[PDB]
């Protein structure tokens, strides 16, 4: 009954904060991604250096697009590796020549960007954990495991776990309601087709996401890193987003975010187009159409947002040209179409 006297941060919030603010975990995560933390300590990384990294990736993009492989491309990849040091040990540093390889470097810089944010943020009479939490300017309130909200979100979590993501299952360890300063008032409440949708991210990135909100891509990032342009990406299948947690048997605790997304009218597309944003022409979002999705007969709503409970079934969508997405994804291009609402602490069972 100590809390009636002294009013502490709930233990579950303390443990969350300890988890996402762990700078050692960030160092290990970047070393796994082949970033050379010894040559370029994360503490000294600046926004300008990351920006310069993106500009080198753009030079690489120019080269890939022109089919170049000689001097221009070598010069570009060397420049990139000079600006964003990597550790390939004794192995030839690899060329960056495909969309997937470009995207991986982009995700490395996205992580570096959120790390730069976190290290600044975690720098009195106040306990370090109270200080970190305050500095997020984002309320996080644990929810009761016997609440209605917990039940619906566990159902959404399990029932939208996709059949082709069978290398793990997920256990919901804890649940927090998220109220980020400003989002309620900015949100596009007027738009129809408001859905509660998934976003996953690496564990290094949550200090940045909670303190700044979900953001569109850096303006200097190569556009070809982004399947449907520089928007904020969401899934209706929990495991499509959870894959982007990059959890593993070694590090099997990750987080998953649910947000209210004001989709309005969707421009529906069957295959990648990085210039998708320019195709909106008055519509409000992009939907990449998948072969399998939850169907409306099973939907429920939670506080005005449609919750697309599974199981997934065939959508009857095939592309007669080539590749079709396995599952849907949704893209909005203004943060005011996003209101963060829940954060799940997830145990991944490999
Ligand atoms: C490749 C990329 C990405 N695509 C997604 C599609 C559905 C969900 C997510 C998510 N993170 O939950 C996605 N993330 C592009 C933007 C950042 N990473």
């Amino acid at each position: 009954t100590e809390n009636l006297y002294f009013q502490s941060m709930d233990l579950r919030v303390q443990e969350l904060i300890k988890l996402i603010c762990n700078v050692q975990a960030m160092e290990e995560m970047m070393m796994e991604m082949k970033y050379n933390t010894k040559k370029a300590p994360l503490g000294k990384l600046t926004v300008a250096q990351i920006k310069a990294g993106y500009q080198s990736l753009k030079k690489i993009e120019d080269c890939i697009r022109a089919g170049q492989h000689g001097r221009a491309l070598m010069e570009a990849c060397n420049e990139f590796y000079t600006r964003i040091p990597h550790d390939f040990g004794l192995r030839t540093p690899p060329l960056i020549r495909t969309q997937k390889e470009l995207s991986e470097k982009i995700q490395l810089l996205e992580a570096l960007g959120d790390i730069e944010i976190a290290i600044k943020l975690v720098k009195s009479p106040e306990h370090p954990l109270d200080q970190h939490y305050r500095n997020l300017h984002c309320a996080l309130r644990p929810l009761d495991h016997e609440s209605y909200e917990f039940k619906v979100i566990s159902q959404y979590l399990q029932s939208t776990h996709a059949p082709t993501h069978s290398d793990y299952t997920m256990t919901l360890l804890d649940l927090f309601e998220v109220e980020k300063d400003g989002e309620k008032e900015a949100f596009r409440e007027d738009l129809h087709n408001r859905m509660l949708l998934w976003h996953g991210s690496r564990m290094s990135n949550w200090v940045g996401i909670l303190s700044h909100g979900l953001r569109i891509a850096h303006p200097e990032a190569p556009i070809t890193g982004y399947m449907f342009g520089k928007g904020i990406y969401f899934a209706d299948m929990s495991s499509k987003s959870a894959n982007y947690c990059f959890a593993s048997r070694l590090k099997n605790t990750g987080l998953l975010l649910l947000s209210e997304v004001a989709l309005g009218q969707c421009n529906e597309l069957l295959e990648a187009n990085p210039k998708a944003e320019g195709l909106l022409q008055g519509k409000h979002s992009t939907k990449g159409l998948g072969k399998m999705a939850p169907s409306s007969a099973h939907f429920v709503t939670l506080n005005g947002s449609t919750v697309p409970l599974g199981p997934a079934s065939d959508t009857g969508i095939l592309n007669p040209d080539g590749y079709t997405l396995n599952y849907n994804e949704y893209i909005v291009y203004n943060p005011n179409q996003v209101r963060m609402r829940y954060l799940l602490k997830v145990q991944f069972n490999f």
